[PDB]
């Protein structure tokens, strides 16, 4: 359609339209949550927030949502298959993410603080959802280096460890990195370091499922670093780094979704 492609607005707007509209409940990932429990409270709330989208055209004057708008949040509340993000950057901020898709349709759906963006998109376009999936992190061109591998849950045990402030080298023993791999790999527990953990969903058959192990993009002062999972045989999962490419990206996350029942989006 000829106009704008996207819908900006407050968490309190958002939650207002997805209430009016019968859309359900906010994906838990976007963290939408009602404001009040009170009944009057509530209503007085809805009243006002939807006077104010009437302002904002987003709503006309019989209190009718835009359908492109009625499309986006019941594309995101009901979405069949989706991709979570979750960016931390670095200490007590986060951006929240979502790709949603229901019947044919994508719509992405990023959150901060206090604001939330909903805008429609061609996943069609090659490697469209490469910058979505960097929006929250550093801008950091892809690290050099060779592929490297710590299995999955030792690689958790050192960031658990590293945040209870136990010297490094001591934990690069225990990893079993070599002195030589140091510099690098201390890069991935850098202190100054964003990251963004993103899992693939899909639901049908009366299940929801979900990849148990997701894939990790990390800016360090080193670069660009793609972290993905690969399940080894004896049952125990395996982290691979490897820089942070897009190509790589793109491929990682494709390779994400396809190991849902559904598979990918392609």
């Amino acid at each position: 359609h000829m106009g704008p492609n996207a819908v900006e607005l407050t968490t309190d707007q958002a939650w207002c339209l997805a209430d009016v509209l019968g859309a359900g409940s906010y994906p838990w990932v976007l963290a939408i949550t009602p404001p009040y429990s009170d009944h009057s409270q509530r209503s007085a709330f809805l009243a006002a927030q939807s006077a104010e989208l009437t302002r904002m055209g987003v709503v006309n004057s019989a209190g009718a949502v835009d359908p492109r708008v009625a499309q986006w949040i019941t594309t995101v509340c009901r979405a069949t298959q989706w991709l979570d993000l979750r960016f931390v950057s670095g200490p007590g901020d986060l951006l929240r993410g979502m790709v949603a898709r229901r019947s044919e349709e994508t719509v992405v759906a990023l959150r901060n603080a206090q604001l939330v963006t909903f805008t429609a998109m061609d996943i069609g376009h090659q490697h469209a959802l490469v910058p979505v999936l960097t929006a929250g992190l550093s801008g950091r061109k892809p690290a050099r280096f060779d592929d490297f591998a710590l299995p999955a849950a030792a690689g958790a045990r050192a960031d658990e460890q590293i945040r209870n402030g136990a010297p490094l080298a001591e934990v690069l023993e225990f990893l079993g990195v070599p002195p030589s791999a140091r510099p690098l790999v201390e890069s991935v527990f850098d202190g100054r370091r964003t990251y963004v953990e993103i899992v693939a969903g899909e639901h049908r058959d009366g299940h929801r499922v979900t990849t148990e192990v997701g894939v990790s993009i990390i800016d360090t002062p080193h670069g660009r670093i793609l972290v993905h999972p690969t399940k080894a045989f004896d049952g125990e999962w395996i982290s691979t780094f490897t820089p942070g490419s897009a190509d790589a990206i793109a491929m990682a996350v494709e390779r994400l979704t396809a190991s849902l029942p559904s598979g990918s989006w392609f």
